[PDB]
């Protein structure tokens, strides 16, 4: 499955690739929280539902940091 | 959970964060597939215990692409 596990403080890029049905595509970036910077992305995405029709999205992992703690 | 779902040709970046006993750190970058990254900053780490003792480590993400696709 796709879960994003939440950390107090993290600070998340979201680059949006939006892919019509034409085949023109547009980019967008947000930042935040995973669940504030997905929440921009997927409203920016209803806007343009209208002109465009209904979205399926597909996330994936493209950079983690690893916090290694040795204990002597 | 932390949980990685893997993509086909995905390309990850690992920012490992390596904090000592005595306070000091070291920082060390690793790219690749999550699973083949991961495995290296593990790998490294496992030269460091001599010296240093046992290690922990938790992942936590930073960076997504969302492909979102219009129907039409
Ligand atoms: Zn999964
Ligand atoms: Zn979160
Ligand atoms: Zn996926
Ligand atoms: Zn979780
Ligand atoms: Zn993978
Ligand atoms: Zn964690």
């Amino acid at each position: 499955m796709h879960h994003h596990h939440h950390h107090a403080m993290e600070e998340v890029t979201i680059k949006a690739n939006l892919i019509f049905a034409n085949g023109s595509t547009q980019t967008a970036e947000f930042k935040g929280t995973f669940e504030k910077a997905t929440s921009e992305a997927y409203a920016y995405a209803d806007t343009l539902k209208k002109d465009n029709g209904e979205w399926t999205v597909d996330v994936a992992d493209k950079a983690y940091t690893l916090n290694i703690k040795f204990a002597g």
